[PDB]
C-alpha cells in the first residue's frame, strides 16, 4: 500500500492506505463514510486536478504520503 | 508512548498513541468510541493473532509505527 | 503548513495542518467540529499552557510533528 | 484592519474594514443591513469555503484586499 493523506478546508488531516493500481474511489467513499460527509457535497483533487471513479494513484503518479485535498 | 495505527478494510487508518505495557483493550475501546462502532461488531488482529483485553503492546512485540488491522 | 497531532487522554491521535502564523483557534474549532466536541467541555494546551484563540503555532514556539494535548 | 471586498455575482464590489481577530458575522451582518439584503437569502464564501458565525478573518487566512463572494 501507500500511504495517502485527505487534507480538508478546515486543516483537518486524514490518513488512508491504498494500493497503488486500486481505483481512489475507494478511498473517496471511505473518506465519505467515516467523516460523516456525501459525495454530493464534496469533490477531491490531486495537484489541482479532479480525481474520477476509476482513477488509481499509479494513473495519478502519487506516492507515499501525499495529499489529496477535499473541497 | 509509542505510536499505533488502526487500518480499516476501507483503507481507514486512524492513529492511537499507547504505553508499552497498557493494555491495548485500552485502544479498542478508544477507537470504538472515536468511531461509533461497537465490539459486538468488530475485532483487531496483529500479525494476524487475536488482541484480547489485557494483551500490551509489549507482549505483542509492537513497536512504534505498527499496525493493528480491524475486521 | 506544520503537521500537529491532537491528543486526547484516550490515547487518540487526530492530525491537523495549520500555517504558523494562523490562529489555533482555526484548529480547535476544527477538531471540536471533526470529533463531534464541543469548546464548552474541552481544552487544549501546550506543553502545559492554555491555547487561546489568538495564539498562533508561531507565537507558541510549535514545530512540525508537535502535540496539542486535549482534556 | 484589513480592507475586503464584498463581490455579489452581478459584479457589484462593496468595501468593509474589519480587524483580523473579529468575526466576520460583524460584516456578514452589516451587509446585509446596508445592502437591504436578509440572511435568510444569501450566503457568504472565502476560496470556496462557507463562512460561519465565528470565523475571524485570520481564521480564514485572509489578508487586505481580499474577496468574500456572495450567493
Amino acid at each position: 500500500h501507500i500511504n495517502l493523506k485527505v487534507a480538508g478546508q478546515d486543516g483537518s488531516v486524514v490518513q488512508f492506505k491504498i494500493k497503488r493500481h486500486t481505483p481512489l474511489s475507494k478511498l473517496m467513499k471511505a473518506y465519505c463514510e467515516r467523516q460523516g460527509l456525501s459525495m454530493r457535497q464534496i469533490r477531491f483533487r490531486f495537484d489541482g486536478q479532479p480525481i474520477n471513479e476509476t482513477d488509481t494513484p499509479a494513473q495519478l503518479e502519487m506516492e507515499d504520503e501525499d495529499t489529496i485535498d477535499v473541497f
